[PDB]
DNA sequence: GGGGGAAGGATTC
DNA sequence: CATGAATCCTTCCCCC
């Protein structure tokens, strides 16, 4: 088995070099802007030049500015993210029909039966970096291995405009040398609690009694490393499908009114239902931000489809229960849809 | 005991 | 200061 996995660089910021190339080689910072003060909100991503500086995906706008206060700022246009993602994505469809897309700018080929080697994957990678090159100038890394979370590794360690191989010999390497952390997966609070078992690499995760590790970090994940420490970690590629679509927005400020919030979860609900499309949800959530970044969220499952009327009372219900059943101030209120017929 | 779904939350990218 | 969606976990609950 050989998987090729394709992650675009610094994608939104990108797309907006695409679109207005004399912004390339300027440092530029793609936000989200929260409506609340001047310059409030957070950075979606930026480009490289702006990351050497450390400003990057998920620091305050104002942080940023005081860094680079002459960057060009922009706000983002998911949409049009979107409809070039998917057009680079069915340029990526021609050259395997199993294709993974895990999300808005990644996406895994099976390229088994379409190569026999690694130095031809390698060289049809170099073509696929070409091909969205020259069709839609953005570039990309490209990452190949004997599975999904090698290739992505693979990628992580070349990006940006990458490309790299990790054959099955550097394969048993890495799971030697490898710091845990950078295991797609492993995020900040996982990496944490391997540290207080002494877990530091993946190898590490065979010296310790499955069960101890079953109780820190679940079964689940647990399974999942010793199998990539074994070196039997084969998760094939799969096309995922939408289970679920949903909107939450900010407030211009925090509160507890339920005559003040609606508005906001309304428009929320408002915009789900157009993204549904067609779709029909039998259940839905009210997802609230208190004031303290904290999230919390009442919902309910009809036997029956929602109709958008449904919807809004419902909400309405479910945003009261959270009001009833926590005194905090609420930061940002929204709506998911789930369980489609 | 244990299947199975539902609800509220924890984590990750 | 702090802007969509998947997967997994724990606790309930109904029930044969
Ligand atoms: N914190 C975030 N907030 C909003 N959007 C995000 C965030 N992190 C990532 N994204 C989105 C926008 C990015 O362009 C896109 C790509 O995934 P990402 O992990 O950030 O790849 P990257 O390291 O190559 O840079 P880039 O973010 O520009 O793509 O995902
Ligand atoms: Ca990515
Ligand atoms: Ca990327
Ligand atoms: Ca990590």
């Amino acid at each position: 088995m050989i998987v090729l996995f394709v992650d675009f660089d610094y994608f939104y910021a990108q797309v907006e070099e695409v679109l207005n190339p004399s912004l390339k080689g300027k440092p530029v910072v793609v936000c989200v802007f929260s409506g609340r003060f001047e310059d409030s909100g957070a950075v979606a991503t930026a480009n490289y030049e702006a990351r050497k500086f450390g400003v990057k995906a998920g620091i305050p706008i104002v942080e940023a500015k005081k860094i680079l206060p002459n960057a060009v700022y922009l706000p983002m246009r998911k949409e049009v993210y979107q409809q070039v993602s998917s057009r680079i994505m069915n340029l990526l469809r021609e050259y395997s029909e199993k294709i993974e897309i895990a999300s808005i700018d990644e996406a895994y080929l099976d390229i088994s039966d379409k190569v026999r080697d690694y130095r031809e994957a390698y060289n049809l990678g170099l073509e696929i970096k070409n091909k969205i090159l020259e069709k839609e100038k953005i570039t990309v890394t490209v990452g190949i291995s004997k599975n999904k979370v090698f290739a992505k590794i693979a990628a992580d360690m070349a990006k940006p405009n990458g490309i790299k191989v990790i054959d099955d010999e550097e394969v048993k390497r890495l799971i030697r040398e490898l710091d845990i952390a950078d295991v797609p997966g492993i995020g900040n609070i996982t990496a944490e609690k391997l540290k207080k078992l002494g877990i530091n690499k993946l190898v590490d995760t065979l010296s310790i009694e499955f069960d101890k590790l079953k109780g820190m970090i679940g079964e689940a994940k647990a399974k999942y490393l010793i199998s990539l420490a074994r070196d039997e970690y084969n998760e094939p590629i799969r096309t995922r499908v939408r289970k679920s679509i949903g909107r939450i927005v900010t407030m211009k400020r925090n509160s507890r009114n339920l005559e003040e919030i609606k508005p906001y979860l309304f428009r929320a609900i408002e915009e789900s239902y157009y993204k549904l499309d067609k779709r029909i949800p039998k259940a839905i959530h009210v997802v609230a931000v208190t004031e303290d970044l904290d999230i919390v969220s009442r919902g309910r499952t009809f036997p029956h489809g929602i109709s958008k009327e449904t919807a809004y009372s419902e909400s309405v219900k479910l945003l009261q229960k959270i009001l009833e059943e926590d005194e905090r101030k609420i930061r940002r209120i929204g709506v998911r849809f789930s369980k489609f017929i």
